DNA sequence: ATTCTCCAACCGCATTTTC
DNA sequence: CGAAAATGCGGTTGGAGAATT
């Protein structure tokens, strides 16, 4: 149990971006072997998909997505994935947390 | 001082890929 | 070929930061 796990440090993204931005996506296993960094493939393709991507919204859920995701959560039920592919700028983690967290209190 | 909220990231598991 | 490694998913929760006593 070598790997750190929990919240990714601001020096350990910045490993993360450049190696993603010199090499691309995938093969996410080997980023550890040939950095610094103490992070499963696993842990690395999780936070680059979440946070570290250019084409996730940073902002706060809208109205608009807020009705767009009942919708569709009624259509296909905990389908995060699914549902996200129609959330533009939104991931599969975030629809899924807008749900737990907001929308099953109601 | 302590309790609460919320969500980033983990776990276990199934599917896909590698060699 | 097929065992191990890697990918991807959804449920769950540790703990940072916010709120309360
Ligand atoms: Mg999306």
């Amino acid at each position: 149990n070598e790997y750190k796990k929990g919240l990714w440090t601001v020096e350990e993204d910045k490993i993360l971006m450049d190696y993603v931005k010199a090499h691309g996506k995938g093969h996410w296993n080997r980023i550890a072997k040939k950095t610094g960094l103490k992070r499963c493939g696993k842990s690395c393709r999780l936070r680059w998909m979440n946070y570290l991507s250019p084409n996730v919204k940073r902002g706060n859920f809208t109205e608009q997505e807020e009705d767009l995701i009942i919708r569709l959560h009624k259509l296909l039920g905990n389908r995060w994935s699914l549902i996200a592919k129609r959330v533009p700028g939104r991931t599969d983690n975030q629809v899924k947390n807008y749900w737990n967290t907001h929308l099953s209190k109601k």
